[PDB]
């Protein structure tokens, strides 16, 4: 298992509005960056996306040391994800759970490594943190197309 460090964020102009995510990856001395935007999504579907994103793209099980600024992302790994497999991610009002596309991708890429998750305590990132929230403003403002096509109406 090689050792990664992965440090992401996700911003969004509104709610709903124009969002993206930054991902920085360091891997003994080399380092990747990573972005992306999307015209309409919420700051939690980005905050999601962001290390989905950067799980799916390790080609093999690692160790990991994952640090993100969301407190949204935390309470679903730590708490929320294990009820939802028991209800059939579903609620307690007998509906699918919000953003159940993203944190099911979540849930699954996550199985495949040993991660060490890490919150940053407002906020007193590492130098990579903030260069994560530049990447993901910057996608954000730059009047992005793509579509998020799991981002639902009313949502």
């Amino acid at each position: 298992l090689k050792l990664i460090h992965i440090f992401t964020d996700g911003s969004c102009l509104g709610n709903p509005g124009p969002g993206g995510y930054g991902i920085v990856m360091n891997y003994k001395g080399h380092t990747k960056e990573m972005s992306d935007g999307f015209s309409l999504t919420t700051n939690n579907r980005m905050e999601l996306l962001a290390p989905i994103v950067a799980l799916e793209a390790l080609k093999e099980p690692c160790k990991i040391i994952l640090t993100s600024d969301s407190q949204y992302m935390r309470q679903g790994i730590m708490t929320w994800i294990h009820g939802w497999k028991k209800k059939g991610w579903m609620t307690s009002n007998r509906t699918p759970v919000k953003n159940v596309d993203l944190w099911k991708r979540l849930d699954k890429a996550a199985q495949l490594h040993q991660i060490d998750w890490r919150w940053v305590k407002g906020h007193a990132g590492h130098a990579e943190n903030e260069r994560c929230d530049q990447l993901a403003r910057a996608a954000a403002e730059a009047n992005p197309t793509q579509i998020d096509t799991g981002y639902q109406a009313e949502s």
